[PDB]
């Protein structure tokens, strides 16, 4: 379905959970460099992880990088500072989703550049505090799939006219 | 808004991120013994989880218990063997939602009793593994939410549950 994109992920746990949701969900993972973490990590590794099966995601050595080599139709991030809930944009083919550090957010160099709309919030009740990274994309990618009409998925009831691709 | 309602969860770390999901968005959450965990676990407790919100949770010694202590009005739950997507049911006020252990599902002899348009599944393309069930029930969460409009949100464009 759509592409989504890790930036600087600091804790492998997420990385591991969002990798198998991409798996399950038919969604392309690109890392953007650099990682809090390495294949030597026990904590990446010992959670079940095949280690081809991580090597096989798309890495970028910068953003720069990332942009140059995708080329993105339309570019978003999830952001505190952004305007519209995830379940408000209408995803398209092209698109691409792009999520911060667990401890920081996406540099506002990156945001600031982004259309407004295009900035993507998940909706949170009064003194919220922070969700879950691996929670974050989960959430986010379930709500793209959905408007795409879950597209590839094998355990949906019957429907009435017949249906491996991204 | 509705009630989440957690079977023998096991790994803290799923009940802590189910926790901090609930106070985000206003569900209460139900746990139902045996907890593969102490109530004081280190690593619930000192997960960055406030104290003014790690209670309010209603903890029950059995699922009897807990039927015959809150009345659900309708009851679902996650399962492999249920049909429709999460995103498919209509929830309405005073549903509750219910998910199975980690490593082992919701037993026969509950599931078994609920009507089929009851157990719901998120969507998986072909050979799925297993999701970690903190991400399976904030997916969940998050389209009930949305389909009762988010209320209760502060950081949107445009009561107590």
């Amino acid at each position: 379905m759509l592409d989504i994109v890790l930036y600087e992920p600091e804790i492998p746990q997420n990385t591991g959970n969002i990798i198998r949701l991409c798996a399950n969900t038919g969604f392309r993972l690109h890392l953007i460099e650099p990682l809090g973490f390495t294949w030597d990590d026990k904590r990446l590794r010992r959670s079940g992880l095949d280690y081809h099966e991580f090597a096989e995601i798309k890495r970028h050595k910068t953003f720069e990088a990332f942009l140059e080599s995708e080329k993105p139709k339309r570019l978003f991030a999830l952001t505190t500072k952004g305007c519209p809930a995830h379940s408000q944009v209408k995803f398209k083919l092209g698109d691409y989703l792009m999520f911060g550090p667990e401890t920081r957010g996406i540099p506002m160099s990156i945001l600031n550049e982004m259309p407004m709309e295009q900035k993507i919030r998940i909706p949170m009740t009064a003194n919220s505090r922070s969700m879950n990274l691996s929670n974050s994309v989960a959430v986010t990618v379930y709500e793209a799939w959905r408007q795409l009409g879950y597209k590839g998925a094998v355990n949906l009831p019957e429907v009435k006219l017949p249906e491996g691709g991204s």
